RNA sequence: ACAU
DNA sequence: CGATGT
């Protein structure tokens, strides 16, 4: 089982969980940063991992790329497959933004098609995903 | 247990 | 040590 180097890797970063959430996508081979989301003041790790995958799908579709996406998040991979982010985060004024983005990401999934493989990055074999924030 |  | 999730 080998790394598919012609791929996009994504990952969340946070200050607290729940806390300030951001995410980014990088070229797995080179580490080049292809997109970075502006920090969101309150979210969860899994909401961020979900948004990162969906952004990756939208990024690749816009560019007519068939590359797969790596994610280290078992949860977010499942949520994307299901087209449903099963977060426990309370909905209130301070979580409104992240929930708006999660709702809109789900909506995008429900109105678009893709063949992009969404693959588990095997951290136990390969070390940290290339999109990692180096904060742990 | 597993993944974050 | 704590949290988010299956
Ligand atoms: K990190
Ligand atoms: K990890
Ligand atoms: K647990
Ligand atoms: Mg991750
Ligand atoms: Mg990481």
């Amino acid at each position: 089982e080998e790394i598919i180097w012609e791929s996009l890797s994504v990952d969340v970063g946070s200050q607290g969980n729940p806390g300030i959430v951001e995410y980014k996508g990088v070229d797995t081979k080179t580490g080049e940063v292809l997109f970075e989301r502006e920090p969101i003041p309150i979210g969860t790790n899994n909401m961020g991992e979900f948004l990162a995958i969906v952004h990756g799908l939208r990024y690749l579709k816009e560019r007519n790329s068939r590359k797969p996406i790596y994610s280290d998040s078992q949860t977010a991979i499942k949520w994307v497959k299901d087209k449903k982010a099963k977060s426990t985060l309370v909905r209130n004024e301070e979580t409104a933004l992240i929930w708006k983005l999660v709702d809109e990401a789900e909506e995008w999934l429900n109105t678009h098609t893709y063949e992009t493989p969404i693959l588990k990055w095997q951290t136990d074999k390969w070390g940290e995903i290339k999109a990692d924030y180096g904060r742990k």
